[PDB]
């Protein structure tokens, strides 16, 4: 069961969502990031440290933005066959954690954009507004994040998270 604090890390952002991995580190999907604006979470762009690639975007802020959070481990994808949870929040407030069996890490063409990502089979679907939602699994006690929601197949039964370098 994902605890409340873990859900409180999922945060609206641009056209979708992102995830506070630590008090200073926030992750999302590159394409949900809102273009042509000058500040994120009240800080000016000049004060944030961005690493973007493969549709996976990483923000490192100067100050603690979520002092209340304990840092958790951010992997590059997760082992094949790992059953993950996608911590989806809807605009309405509803929480919808989705179980997903993860397949392999692969480069992928998706609408002309190159995506470093990991496919997964759903075990209830996702929707266009869900990009940026974290993929997580419990590794004993600590919770591990391995990706952010980025795409779904025609049917909607297979999904894809962008993963780090
Ligand atoms: C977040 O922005 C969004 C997530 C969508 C989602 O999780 N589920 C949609 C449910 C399926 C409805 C049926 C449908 N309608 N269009 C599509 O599927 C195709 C969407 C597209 N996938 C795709 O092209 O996959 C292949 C056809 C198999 C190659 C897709 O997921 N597009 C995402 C935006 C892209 C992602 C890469 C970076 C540029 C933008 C998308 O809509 N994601
Ligand atoms: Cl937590
Ligand atoms: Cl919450």
């Amino acid at each position: 069961h994902a605890p409340p604090t873990l859900w409180s890390r999922v945060t609206k952002f641009g056209s979708g969502w992102g995830f506070w991995v630590s008090p200073t580190v926030f992750i999302t999907t590159t394409h949900v990031v809102p273009t042509g604006v000058k500040e994120f979470f009240g800080e000016p762009l000049s004060s944030i440290a961005i690493h973007q690639a493969g549709e996976f975007t990483q923000f490192r802020f100067s100050k603690k933005m979520r002092p209340d959070l304990t840092g958790m481990v951010l992997e590059e994808g997760c082992p094949e066959g790992t059953v993950c949870s996608v911590l989806i929040k809807r605009d309405s407030g509803e929480l919808l954690p989705l179980a997903v069996r993860m397949g392999a890490i692969a480069s992928m063409r998706i609408q002309g954009r190159l995506v470093h990502g990991q496919s997964g089979m759903l075990l209830l679907g996702t929707i266009p507004g869900d990009c940026g939602a974290p993929y997580v699994h419990k590794r004993g006690n600590d919770w591990v994040v391995c990706g952010v929601h980025a795409a779904a197949t025609k049917s909607g039964n297979t999904v894809v998270c962008a993963v780090q370098a």
